[PDB]
């Protein structure tokens, strides 16, 4: 019947939804559309913060970075208020999971692989996590512009949810590699109205966001009950059938948390 609650808000929506939370010791695992294909919009610059602190020593961090305001093609929340100092890949990975700055992840991309395969070394980053399915195959903006049915730019809730699995909770991450994804995680300002407020105060929630065209809205997270028990939250929609500027729907995604949190509290 929970599958038919989130085919219920499917249809109150008029939205598509995908939701993976992976199976524990003592909770099994919740999925519905969760072996078909999303955007990642901006859920990649998670994981992509991951392959760079992975590839690199904790000194890379201080490593300053240049870049002009032509370089600004997408929403740069702190990007564009440092074209004259520079940002370090720290502040780079800080602002990319925080803000979701679409220029600090540009930058991060061509950190990984040079200019022209940031995409290239990201999916095989992803390759390297057990992702078989997921691809990246443009830069921000772009990537939150595919067309519905194109493959480019997708993951699935069950790939994304699981990667998240290795790298906030599992081994992907050496441990102060990982707390600093989780801690940038943890801070993040541009999901107050999505998995969290689907969640009660009492349980903490760190999370990364997504938003694009045809009304995608995603959110992946990782949440910790009272008593301290962690649980992966991949949810991700859009509503393709009301064309490219269709609305995204913040709520659609808290709903959905809440039915989760139902199952999990």
């Amino acid at each position: 019947d929970l599958a038919d609650r989130f085919a219920e808000l499917e249809r109150r929506y008029d939205a598509r939804l995908g939701v993976y939370v992976p199976a524990t010791g003592t909770t099994a695992a919740i999925e519905y559309r969760a072996d078909e294909r999303f955007a990642f919009c901006s859920t990649f610059k998670a994981p992509l913060v991951a392959a760079v602190l992975h590839q690199n020593p904790l000194t890379h961090l201080d490593k300053l970075i240049t870049y002009t305001s032509d370089d600004i093609r997408s929403i740069s929340p702190v990007a564009q208020q440092h074209v004259q100092t520079g940002m370090t890949i720290g502040q780079l990975c800080d602002a990319a999971i925080r803000y979701s700055d679409g220029t600090a992840a540009n930058l991060l991309l061509a950190d990984l692989g040079g200019p022209g395969g940031g995409t290239a070394a990201f999916t095989g980053y992803l390759r390297s996590l057990g992702d078989t399915v997921s691809r990246l195959d443009a830069e921000a903006p772009e990537l939150n512009r595919d067309p519905p049915g194109d493959e480019r730019d997708t993951t699935t809730p069950h790939a994304i949810a699981l990667v998240l699995q290795q790298l906030v909770l599992g081994n992907a991450l050496p441990p102060d590699k990982r707390a600093l994804l989780t801690d940038w995680m943890a801070r993040n300002t541009t999901g107050a109205k999505r998995i969290r407020a689907g969640f009660p105060a009492d349980w903490k929630v760190i999370d990364k966001t997504g938003t694009g065209d045809y009304g995608r809205a995603n959110d992946i997270a990782v949440v910790w009950s009272p008593t301290g028990v962690p649980y992966v939250v991949a949810v991700m929609s859009d509503r393709a059938g009301g064309g490219y500027d269709a609305e995204p729907r913040e709520a659609l995604l808290a709903e959905a948390a809440t039915c989760v949190a139902g199952v999990l509290a």
